[PDB]
């Protein structure tokens, strides 16, 4: 898919309901969009936080949302809401996030998966990892989907490889049911296939921002309030403007982006210093960084629309995903 694009090119997608998805985990749905970019019927998600839930049904008021902690829930209960039997759902997405006991949501979510027996297992892991606890840690999950009977792969992905303007880098999952697999052909020596072919090679902030709209005046009140605070007089006054490379404020965290360079990483506390003006990048940039389409409802304080923005799976790379698990799993059944 080529940026920009609308709403309407993702409710279009989503018309042709070639294969059925539950997003857990589901935010304000970048992974959902690029799923039904796609041709996913999105049958519900799951989602506990009431500002991701509004922004989720203000672009998808269609969708069933289910509201509850993932904690409190079972596969069942998702077969049961959606009407569906096990073994029947084609994907099952999550993105769960983040001595004393500390909860770990992505194996609530494989607990889930192990009621649902979907055909295929989308799972992003961003569990931040001591040092000594990542190698382990992700055997842990390996092992974990082997043990409720799942062929599985997993590889990090750049979201710059896929159309994206970023390079937002994270460990993917695929994992597809031992019976689908035998059927489709797959095994450890070919599992790799599930990830999709990279398109592009590092596309950059240039290649994608051309074109977004933004109110000047909005525009000058983020140079305002940062001209006028601390970190402005201590750091980004003294970076330099245009640079050729994403520049750390701690080399004079804050970091300046570059218009030809993939983005910085988008994330939840959301930093990133515009490449030509003395301000934070907008929400409508923030959106196309993202790859989201240019009229995507977000919704609450700038802060929060930006928290919502950075914490999303570009729908374009998850586009790419699904399209390749599509042709190459859920097509041949
Ligand atoms: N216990 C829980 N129960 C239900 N929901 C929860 C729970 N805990 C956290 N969440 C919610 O899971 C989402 C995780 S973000 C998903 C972005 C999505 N992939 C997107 O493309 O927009 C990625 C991240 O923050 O690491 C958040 O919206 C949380 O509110």
């Amino acid at each position: 898919m080529k940026l920009p694009y609308k709403l309407q090119d993702v409710y279009d997608g989503e018309s042709q309901a070639k294969f059925t998805v539950i997003s857990t985990f589901a935010g304000g749905g970048g992974s959902s969009t690029g799923y039904r970019l796609a041709g996913a019927k999105i049958l519900c998600i799951n989602e506990f936080v009431e500002e991701a839930r509004k922004t989720y049904a203000a672009n998808y008021p269609s969708t069933p949302i289910v509201p509850d902690d993932i904690k409190q829930l079972t596969g069942g209960d998702f077969l049961k809401i959606t009407g569906l039997k096990p073994r029947e759902l084609d994907i099952l997405d999550g993105s769960p996030p983040c001595v004393e006991n500390i909860e770990d949501l992505f194996f609530e979510f494989i607990r889930v998966a192990k009621g649902i027996q979907p055909k295929v297992i989308v799972a992003e892991n961003v569990k931040g990892l001591t040092i000594g606890e990542a190698k382990t840690y992700y055997a842990k999950i390996t092992n974990a989907f082997e043990d409720i009977g799942y062929l599985v792969t997993s590889k990090v992905m750049k979201s710059s490889h896929y159309g994206v303007g970023q390079a937002r880098e994270r460990l993917i999952f695929i994992a597809v049911r031992q019976d689908i697999a035998d059927k489709v052909g797959l095994n450890i020596l070919t599992v790799s296939s599930l990830f999709p072919p990279t398109s592009s090679e590092d596309t950059t902030i240039g290649d994608i921002i051309g074109g977004v709209e933004q109110d000047p005046e909005y525009i000058q009140s983020l140079v305002d309030h940062m001209t006028k605070s601390g970190i402005y007089k201590k750091v980004v006054s003294k970076m330099p403007k245009n640079p050729k490379k994403i520049l750390s404020g701690m080399d004079y965290n804050t970091k300046r982006a570059s218009f030809y360079k993939p983005s910085p990483t988008l994330t939840a506390s959301g930093g990133l210093i515009h490449w030509n003006e003395d301000r934070v990048l907008s929400v409508p940039e923030l959106k196309r960084i993202q790859s989201l389409p240019d009229d995507f409802i977000l919704t609450g304080s700038h802060s929060q629309q930006t928290e919502r923005v950075g914490r999303m799976v570009p729908p374009l790379m998850m586009k790419a995903i699904a399209e390749n698990i599509y042709k190459e799993v859920l097509s041949k059944l």
